[PDB]
C-alpha cells in the first residue's frame, strides 16, 4: 500500500528499538492509555519498576512517579516526556517543613505520600500512597506521625488508624480533587440512583463520607466487581480506565472537567519524540536517591 506508520506504529517501533517500556498512570489520555505496556496507581507503578527488564522507561505520567521509578532504576535511562507533567500538590512540600516538624516531635516517623519530590524523600522514614497509607501508618511503632502533603489523605488516614497526624505543609491539597462538592454528590445520585459512589482520598472528608468506597485508583479498579454501575470521583480519564477494563459495567464520571493539567502534558506526539530522541532523561543526585530509595523499597516491604 502507499501508506506508512502513523504515530502509533512510530512509537510501537522505536519501543522495540530502544527495547523500551511504557508505564503509564490511569489519569493518561485514552490515546496514551492504548499504546501503554502497565497501566497502574502510583502503587502499583513504583511495584512494578521493580520488576523492568527493558532497558529505557518511557514514563507516561508526572515527575514525582518518573523519579521514583528512576530511584528504583538508578541505572537504567527513565525518560519524561514533558518537564511540565508535575504535581502540583507534590511541590507545596518542602525540606524545611519536614525538618521543623521533626524538630517538634523528633519520636515521630516520616511518613511522605509519593506525591513528593526525591529530595522530601530523603528525609522520610517510609513513603505511600492512597492504596497503603492506612495499613503503613498503623503497623508504623508510633502513636503519632508526619504526613504529607495531603491534607486530605491525612483526614482519612486519621480517621482510619486512630493516630496523631502531623501535617506537612499545613494546606497540602489536589486542586483536581478539590472540583467535588456536595452538590457533586447531590447531582450524581439523581442521575444514577442506582449507581455506587467510588472516591478518591484526595477529596475532601465531607465527599468522602458519602462514598461507597474510599480507595486509590488502583483500589477503585480491585474493588469495582462489588456492584455494577459506579460514578467515579476522581480525574475523568478514570472512567476511560474503567470502562476499558469492565465494558459490562457502567460507569460515570463525577464531574467531567476534574482534569489534571500535569497528566495532560504527556501527548502521543511527545511520547513518539521521547524515544526517537531519548529525553527527557530523568536524573536524582545518588546522595538523594538513595536516602528516598530506603524509605520506598521500606513501604513497598510494608505493603504487598
Ligand atoms: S491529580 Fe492532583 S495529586 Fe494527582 S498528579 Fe494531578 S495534581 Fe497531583
Ligand atoms: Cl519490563
Ligand atoms: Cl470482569
Ligand atoms: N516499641
Amino acid at each position: 500500500g502507499s501508506f506508512t506508520m502513523d504515530l502509533v506504529e512510530e512509537i510501537l517501533r522505536l519501543k522495540e528499538e530502544r527495547n523500551a517500556i511504557i508505564l503509564a498512570h490511569n489519569y493518561q489520555l485514552p490515546e496514551v492509555q492504548d499504546i501503554a505496556d502497565f497501566i497502574g496507581d502510583s502503587l502499583e507503578l513504583a511495584r512494578r519498576a521493580t520488576r523492568v527488564d527493558a532497558d529505557v522507561i518511557v514514563f507516561a505520567g508526572v515527575d514525582f512517579m518518573a523519579e521514583t521509578a528512576k530511584i528504583l532504576n538508578p541505572d537504567k535511562v527513565v525518560l519524561i516526556p514533558s518537564r511540565e507533567a508535575t504535581c502540583a500538590m507534590a511541590n507545596m512540600l518542602k525540606v524545611e517543613h519536614i525538618l521543623e516538624a521533626k524538630r517538634k516531635y523528633p519520636n515521630a516517623p516520616v511518613v511522605l505520600y509519593v506525591n513528593s519530590t526525591a529530595e522530601a524523600k530523603a528525609y522520610a522514614d517510609v513513603t505511600v500512597t492512597s492504596a497503603n497509607a492506612v495499613e503503613v501508618v498503623k503497623k508504623l511503632d508510633s502513636d503519632v506521625v508526619i504526613f504529607g502533603p495531603d491534607k486530605n489523605l491525612a483526614h482519612y488516614v486519621a480517621k482510619m488508624t486512630g493516630k496523631k497526624i502531623i501535617p506537612v505543609p499545613s494546606k497540602g491539597h489536589c486542586y483536581v480533587h478539590q472540583k467535588f462538592t456536595l452538590d457533586d454528590v447531590e447531582r450524581a445520585k439523581k442521575l444514577h440512583p442506582n449507581a455506587k459512589l467510588m472516591i478518591h482520598p484526595e477529596c475532601i472528608p465531607e465527599v468522602q463520607e458519602k462514598a461507597d468506597i474510599i480507595a486509590s485508583t488502583g483500589g477503585m479498579i480491585k474493588r469495582a466487581c462489588e456492584w455494577d454501575e459506579w460514578v467515579v470521583f476522581t480525574e475523568r480519564e478514570m472512567v476511560y480506565r474503567l470502562r476499558k477494563l469492565y465494558p459490562q459495567k457502567k460507569f460515570y464520571p463525577a464531574r467531567e472537567d476534574a482534569f489534571c493539567i500535569g497528566m495532560k502534558a504527556i501527548t502521543l506526539k511527545n511520547i513518539y519524540e521521547s524515544l526517537k530522541d531519548m529525553k527527557y532523561k530523568v536524573e536524582v543526585p545518588e546522595e538523594i536517591a538513595r536516602k528516598a530509595r530506603k524509605a520506598i523499597e521500606r513501604m513497598l516491604e510494608m505493603s504487598k
